[PDB]
Formats: C-alpha cells, sequence, structure tokens
C-alpha cells in the first residue's frame, strides 16, 4: 500500500556523469561508450548567446579546447561533432560503467526520473513528466545543464531528456539525446515563452484508478459520459483532450477495478465541478497528473 | 528554479542490495563489508509470525538455511547472529562496492531517501520523512521488507532505516540498522496501529521559505507573532510545537529572504485559520511538511 512519486534508482546514470569545460563554461556530460554528450551551448561565450552560429564557433575548436573530467580522471578528447543541439565528444576511453542503454524521444504526458548534476557530480533524483507544452517542471540551478532524464526498463536505461535551459516562467526546456528540442524552443537567449499548460487527463484518470485499487471510492458516481461530452467539459478546466488511444490505454486498469473508462471520466467531470470538499485522494488535495497508466500498473499492481 | 521532492542519488546503496531467502520467505538484505543485514523475521513461517521466539527459531537454523544472492552470484553464509530485530549474516566475501558508511538513528521530522527493492533488486527511490508517530508514508508491496533508508553527507552513506512491516492504515514501520524499531511496534503479526499523527511545523516553515525563494509570495503578510502565541495555534491545528532550536535552525532562510521565523509563523497561522482560498504554494493545495530546513538550503542554494 501507499502511493509515492517514485524515481528510478539513479546508479546506472551516476556512473556516466562527467564534467565538460570549454573556456570558462562548465556543464555536465553523459559518458556512454567512448562518447560524451552535452549541450552544444557549452561552446558559447557572453557574446554568443542571442545569435550563436554554432557551426562557426565549433570550426574554431580543437579537441584539446574541451576538458572532460570523469571523477578525478581527465579524459582525452580525440574527436568532436555536432548533432542538432548536442555536442558529441569522442574520448580515448570507453566508460567501463556504461550500462545497457538506448535513446528514446518521449511524447507529452510521459514521465521520467531526472538526476540533477553540478560539475559532473550527482546532486539528487526526482520524478518528472513532459508537460503538454513540451516543458518540464524540474528543479535546476545554474550549472545543471547536461543533467539527463531517463527511464529504466528492466536493466536498459532509456535516456529521454538532456537539460539545456530555464524559461522565464521558471520551467525547463531541453532536447532528446539526439539534440532535438522538445517543443518550439531553441538554444538562444532570445525571448521565448512556453505555451499555455494543460493537465494530462489520461494521467489523472490512471491515478484515480490507482486510488480505487488502494481502496478509495468516495469520488465515484452513478453516471457515465460520452467521450465527446467529457472533452467539452474537461477542456473548460484546461485539461488535455482525451483520445480513443487514451481510452484504450486505460483498458487494463478499467478491467482490474471493474469501472469502465467512461464511468471514471464521469467521476472526473464531477470532481472538477465540486472540488474535493476537504478530502484527499492518495494523500493529495489536487488531481495528480504525473503518473502514467504504465506507472500505475508498475507501482500498485 | 523549481522545487521537487528530491532523493539522494541511490547508486552507492544499489551496490549493497542482496536477496535473502530462508525457506519460503524471500526479502532484501544490505551487504556491507562481509555482513548481510536483514529483518530477523526472515526466519519465520506464517504460523511462527503469530508469536515468534526468534532466539529459539535461530538456534534451530544453520548457515546453509540462508540463501544470499548478490545479483547472479550466490554468497556463502559462514555465520549468523541477531542484534535486536535485525539478523546479521556473516558471509565469506566482503562487498567490493561497500561505500564509506555509518549507521545512524534519525529523529522524527528528519527526512531520508528510501531505495525500495524486490528480491534484492532495487525498483525505485523516493524521499520521505520520519513522521512524529514514527511511521513512514512510503510505497511498498509484498517483497519489499529489508529496503533501506539513507542520507549522503559527502561520499559517506548514513543508513538510518530498514523496512519491516506495513500497518493497517497503509503506513510503514521499521528499525534503524541496529534493529531498534522507530515507534511502539513489534515484529509480530498482531493488532498494531499507528498513533494519531501531527504536522512537522519546522518543515512546513522551511517549505514556505522554499516557496518564497521560488517567487511564490502571496501568503506573506506585515504581521509577526511570538513562539508562545504561535504554539497555541500549532497545538490547536495538530502541529508539532515550534521550539527555539527550530527558529535557530531556520536562521539562514530567515536571513536569505528577509522574513523572520515569527514573521513566517504569522503567515502559517493565517493559512491554518483561513486556508489557501483557491491558491496553491509550490503547486500544492496542502502545507508540505517533508522538507527539512537543510533539504531546502541544499536544493535552493
Ligand atoms: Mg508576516
Amino acid at each position: 500500500s501507499g502511493f509515492r512519486k517514485m524515481a528510478f534508482p539513479s546508479g546506472k546514470v551516476e556512473g556516466c556523469m562527467v564534467q565538460v569545460t570549454c573556456g570558462t563554461t562548465t556543464l555536465n556530460g553523459l559518458w556512454l561508450d567512448d562518447v560524451v554528450y552535452c549541450p552544444r551551448h557549452v561552446i558559447c561565450t557572453s557574446e554568443d548567446m542571442l545569435n550563436p552560429n554554432y557551426e562557426d564557433l565549433l570550426i574554431r575548436k580543437s579537441n584539446h579546447n574541451f576538458l572532460v573530467q570523469a571523477g578525478n580522471v581527465q579524459l582525452r578528447v580525440i574527436g568532436h561533432s555536432m548533432q542538432n543541439c548536442v555536442l558529441k565528444l569522442k574520448v580515448d576511453t570507453a566508460n567501463p560503467k556504461t550500462p545497457k542503454y538506448k535513446f528514446v524521444r518521449i511524447q507529452p504526458g510521459q514521465t521520467f526520473s531526472v538526476l540533477a548534476c553540478y560539475n559532473g557530480s550527482p546532486s539528487g533524483v526526482y520524478q518528472c513528466a513532459m508537460r503538454p507544452n513540451f516543458t518540464i517542471k524540474g528543479s535546476f540551478l545554474n550549472g545543471s545543464c547536461g543533467s539527463v532524464g531517463f527511464n529504466i526498463d528492466y536493466d536498459c536505461v532509456s535516456f529521454c531528456y538532456m537539460h539545456h535551459m530555464e524559461l522565464p516562467t521558471g520551467v525547463h526546456a531541453g532536447t532528446d539525446l539526439e539534440g532535438n528540442f522538445y517543443g518550439p524552443f531553441v538554444d538562444r537567449q532570445t525571448a521565448q515563452a512556453a505555451g499555455t499548460d494543460t493537465t494530462i487527463t489520461v494521467n489523472v484518470l490512471a491515478w484515480l484508478y490507482a486510488a480505487v485499487i488502494n481502496g478509495d471510492r468516495w469520488f465515484l458516481n452513478r453516471f457515465t459520459t460520452t467521450l465527446n461530452d467529457f472533452n467539452l467539459v474537461a477542456m473548460k478546466y484546461n485539461y488535455e483532450p482525451l483520445t480513443q488511444d487514451h481510452v484504450d490505454i486505460l483498458g487494463p486498469l478499467s478491467a482490474q477495478t471493474g469501472i469502465a473508462v467512461l464511468d471514471m471520466c464521469a467521476s472526473l467531470k464531477e470532481l472538477l465541478q465540486n472540488g474535493m470538499n476537504g478530502r484527499t485522494i492518495l494523500g493529495s488535495a489536487l488531481l495528480e497528473d504525473e503518473f502514467t497508466p504504465f506507472d500505475v500498473v508498475r507501482q500498485c499492481s
């Protein structure tokens, strides 16, 4: 029993964190095999922030301009290349701690653990979700760029995010491990704002199913709803539209509890209307949207 | 920016998790140097748990009856003894992944990271506080007994908790690493309940400081109070009394934000008496009490 926002054990990722220095800028790097991945903005100076020409800045660099430090040991850069917004530093040693891994680009609503790092040394681990507006509500201070987001599927580490910047609203933007940003963000210091954020409807529904599984039914009602009437209501509360894919994904949770997906949608329409009336669901006075249907099945079974 | 429930990186502790089997019972053990630590109830069958005699059950067990699995390697138990509610299995091999460590007993209100495991395999990590009633609000399913709690100071792991049981209200009970229970609990399958819990006042105040550091200032006011006046409010709303040691501990946060502890107490007094009135603090409609002053300073500075 109990429902916690649980992160993946960070160990397999800790053994990959290194410190990358270029000039006066120091950030984090991901050392997998003989390659260290990091935000390409590490090659920018006070002058190269509004309109950096990365290709021009990079052609002027030699391997010895990059200082990579894995723990106390200095790694030797033997090659460098750029792929989208990530810099790939070829090193003279393959990381002996390289776990089984893959790079995966996630979609909004997906959750992942973040190992926040400073100077290539891990600080903390926390659970995150990719918001519908392609930002993440993380916890990052200056020097955390290059910190990564991941999931662990049995023994395989799925790297899904690398930290690049904090937007003016205090939210975070980054790329997948191939350097492609999530959202319409760019690695430039120009004015860019996150779009309006919405609630991940499929995740709230899954967490309401997690509440039923752990013995709570106070919020259920005797009504049902069509998929279209649910969306007409939910979108008035800034909820993401619920698709037939979402309805299908909740199928196993619906079968476990005996409550149809659209009966649970009717209970969510009522919760939005009445609030909680001094009650909590799974120890929360708000409707939680950072637990996916997959996380619910994996945590509470 | 950003404030997240953050756990210490669990890598140093993952290298210590082993599976321990005794008959049908399989649970988790902590392998430090040449000793595996685990709950002493591993020797009990379901009938033995009704009223166990551990000294009697242990003398009738021999080294070969304990199956210790470290990954895919069998560890040979060469000795077995008991310290309070913890069973110590001396093994033939020292753990080469043993970090710099200490066994420490924490106080209620202090926080720690839990590495939840199943058959010596870590599955997740989460941060939690030792409740004033000595229980922990964790997330555990069958097979998690022997999962440990810890803090990391520099490169030293301070082990403080080992999971033993779940209480009928969903909360969890366990011991320090020397087998002494936190709370009035016994490792016997009998009617045991968690006492009435209270809110950790110094932790709520620390979290209000983190809210102010992150730009959430709506709850601040021109008023101040006294420790004596505030404690009458605390007692009424089931909050732990605020001592002078708590005000002293909050000193750096008072200085960094310009809001005295009794100035922040007048804000907490108003949130307790009048509520949040549709507003949230750090995306929460409840006053969060599982961040210590130190956790806030560590994450914000
Ligand atoms: Mg005040």
